[PDB]
């Protein structure tokens, strides 16, 4: 467990796991590889029921809608566009009451926590085909080589 590491933009380096410990609800990290894949992950709050919430993507404003039935979990979603001008996508979700995610970029995809704690995986990926994929957290992290997954994994369902 390397960090942390205060918000900033990187290319985050291929086989690391990037555990994001944000504050609260809101947009907790953006990545893309330029080219077909600009990708998002937001934080909603327990007790949300289903509404429009603006987001600053790609600079500009966005409502995306956003629903968390949990009482106690949080939920990070995961939203996708794959055009400049595209609509940014729902494709996965993570719920935990621990307030962490991770994504990791390795086989030309970035690899991503979904499900409910504590039997979240890493069972979700898209394509990027760019191993200079850039990162912008506007949270905490931490990196964790991809040889500790079972330890990520730990964090992802149990906190620190
Ligand atoms: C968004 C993105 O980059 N998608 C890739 C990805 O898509 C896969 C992947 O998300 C896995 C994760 O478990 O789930 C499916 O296999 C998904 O496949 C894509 O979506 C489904 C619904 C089908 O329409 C399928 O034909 C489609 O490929 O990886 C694939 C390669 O496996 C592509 O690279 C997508 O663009």
């Amino acid at each position: 467990l390397d960090g942390p590491y205060q918000p900033t933009s990187l290319n985050l380096p291929v086989d690391y796991w990037m555990l994001i410990a944000p504050t609260r609800e809101g947009k907790v990290a953006e990545g893309t590889n330029t080219t077909d894949r600009w990708f998002a992950c937001v934080l909603v709050e327990p007790n949300v029921q289903n509404t429009q919430r603006q987001y600053v993507l790609d600079g500009q404003n966005v409502q995306l809608h956003v629903s968390n039935d949990s009482s106690t979990s949080w939920k990070f979603i995961l939203f996708i566009k794959l055009t400049p001008d595209g609509t940014y996508t729902q494709y996965s979700t993570l719920s935990t009451p621990h307030k962490l995610c991770a994504w990791m970029k390795r086989d030309n995809r970035v690899y991503w926590y979904q499900g409910a704690t504590p039997n979240a995986s890493e069972s979700y990926y898209l394509t990027i085909n760019n191993d200079n994929s850039n990162v912008s957290s506007d949270a905490e992290f931490y990196l964790i080589p991809q040889s500790q997954t079972a330890m990520c994994t730990q964090y992802i369902n149990n906190g620190l």
